[PDB]
Parts: structure tokens; C-alpha cells; sequence
């Protein structure tokens, strides 16, 4: 994407990555063999995300009919402790590349990722009431729209009726879709405008990323830290429930995150 190395791609004109980079120049299959392998940095990060999940989700509260999913990717190890305290489930990304990973998993198709390790993973935190082919036909059947999305858009889904949310759910999302705090201020209060009153607001992302590795293809991220991101939630109607940083980083080739972290808030 003409480029090359000296700053990520679709970030010269803006100086941010643009979306369309995500439409045309992104693969989520590459991008899945790189972070979702599954004991290396991204191992033991996809473990601390899990256990954040099953601690949100299958320990404390966090019950409801509906939880929309912002930011999907092409993955579902967020999703694995929700389809036990949730009803349904809607997941939304920006790229159809990762709409179709998603779609192809939902259908069990041969081509699709293999979520075993992960799974697996999952079962053995909640004490392996069930075993993998029983847990990812629980979170297939609770998967009951897979849509478009944009945080940068006023109107998140477009014309899509979708009733109030229980839960809003967005791990390793605005980071990249967000180009500076204005823009990220402004897509939490777009993720409220999904949320039902007194409703929970559940985000992990990384900590002072500027960048972030997908091979030798290099993407945008906005560099911020514990106090940034404390500051733009409470800023767009949420009272935080509680918010964790932990200082396990990406390797020296896929991130320069200083960490990640991990919150609960509520429409308030
Ligand atoms: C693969 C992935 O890039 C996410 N993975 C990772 S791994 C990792 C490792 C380290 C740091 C970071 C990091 N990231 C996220 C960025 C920071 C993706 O799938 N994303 C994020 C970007 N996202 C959107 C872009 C533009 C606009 C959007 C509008 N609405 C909704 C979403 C939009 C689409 C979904």
C-alpha cells in the first residue's frame, strides 16, 4: 500500500490507518495463524483476556437477554463465558473479510479457524461442566445476527432494529478504529446509544500501542495509557465499575504496547 515501512498502511494522507485498509488491504486468516495460535506473549494474553471474560461474565454479574459485540474480528474467544449469561448474542465488525471468518465459523465449515485450543482453554477456567463440541454449539446457537459496524458512524448499525443491550462488548477494537481521543470519546458514546440505562460496558485493549504487526504489514493504534482511557469512559456516560492493567506485552515484531487493560462500566 505504497508505504513500505516507513508508516502504516493507509496512514500517510491522515496519519492514521484509514478503514478502508481494513476493507481492502487486510487478511484475517493471516492475522488469526499470528495472535491466535495458542506459551509466547500472545498465549499467555489470549489466557489473561479469558479469564478477565470469565470473571465478567461467568464469576460477577453480567447477566442479560442480548449482548451486541463491537469489533469482532475474525475471532470468538470473547464470546466463549458470554453464551452462558447471555440470551443471545449480536457480533459486528467493520471488515466483510472478518464478517465471513465469523459466517464461516457459525456454519462449522472445514475452512474456517480451528478454536479448539481456545475452547478447550475456556472449559478448563469454568471447571469443565461441559467439554469443547458442547461449548461451541452453545455460542454458534446464541450467535443470532452477525452485521456491519462502524464506531466512527453516529448510528453504529445503520438501519438495523436491534432492541437496547444489556451488554456492549469491544476487546482490541478502538484502538484501531479510532484515530484520536475526540474520535474515541465519541465511539463509546455511540456504543451507549446500543445500551439499555444501568447497562455494562465491557472494553480491553491494548496500553500505549502506536502500532500493531500483522507480518510485515503494519496498522495504526492510538497510543494511550490507564489515565486517557478512564477519563474518555467516564466522559461519555459511564460510571466505572472497575479497571484492570496488566503489563503483559505483544513481542518485540507484533506491538509496542506497554501493556493492556481491562474494564466494567455502566450507562449512567
Ligand atoms: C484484527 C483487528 O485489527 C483487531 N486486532 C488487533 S490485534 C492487536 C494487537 C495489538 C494492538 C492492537 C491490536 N488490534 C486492534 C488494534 C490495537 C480487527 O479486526 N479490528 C480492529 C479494527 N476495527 C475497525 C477498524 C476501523 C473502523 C472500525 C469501525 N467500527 C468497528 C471496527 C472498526 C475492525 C476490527
Amino acid at each position: 500500500h505504497h508505504s513500505s515501512g516507513l508508516v502504516p498502511r493507509g496512514s500517510m494522507e491522515s496519519g492514521f490507518t484509514s478503514k478502508d485498509t481494513y476493507l481492502s488491504h487486510f487478511n484475517p486468516r493471516d492475522y488469526l495463524e499470528k495472535y491466535y495460535k495458542f506459551h509466547s506473549a500472545e498465549s499467555q494474553i489470549l489466557k489473561h483476556l479469558l479469564k478477565n471474560l470469565f470473571k465478567i461474565f461467568c464469576l460477577d454479574g453480567v447477566k442479560g437477554d442480548l449482548l451486541i459485540d463491537i469489533g469482532s474480528g475474525p475471532t470468538i474467544y470473547q464470546l466463549l463465558s458470554a453464551c452462558e449469561s447471555f440470551k443471545e448474542i449480536v457480533v459486528t465488525d467493520y471488515s466483510d473479510q472478518n464478517l465471513q471468518e465469523l459466517e464461516k465459523w457459525l456454519k462449522a465449515a472445514p475452512a474456517a479457524f480451528d478454536w479448539s485450543p481456545v475452547v478447550t482453554y475456556v472449559c478448563d477456567l469454568e471447571g469443565n461442566r461441559v467439554k469443547g463440541p458442547e461449548k461451541e454449539e452453545k455460542l454458534r446457537q446464541a450467535v443470532k445476527q452477525v452485521l456491519k459496524c462502524d464506531v466512527t458512524q453516529s448510528q453504529p448499525l445503520g438501519a438495523v432494529p436491534l432492541p437496547p443491550a444489556d451488554c456492549v462488548l469491544s476487546t482490541l477494537c478502538l484502538d484501531a478504529a479510532c484515530p484520536d481521543l475526540p474520535t474515541y470519546c465519541r465511539a463509546l458514546r455511540n456504543l451507549g446509544s446500543l445500551l439499555k440505562p444501568g447497562g455494562f460496558l465491557v472494553i480491553m485493549d491494548a496500553l500505549k500501542s502506536s502500532y500493531y504487526m500483522i507480518g510485515e504489514q503494519k496498522f495504526s493504534s492510538l497510543p494511550l495509557g490507564r489515565e486517557a482511557v478512564e477519563a474518555a469512559v467516564k466522559e461519555a456516560g459511564y460510571t466505572i465499575e472497575w479497571f484492570e492493567v496488566i503489563s503483559q506485552s505483544y513481542s518485540s515484531t507484533m506491538a509496542n504496547n506497554e501493556g493492556l487493560f481491562s474494564l466494567v462500566a455502566r450507562k449512567l
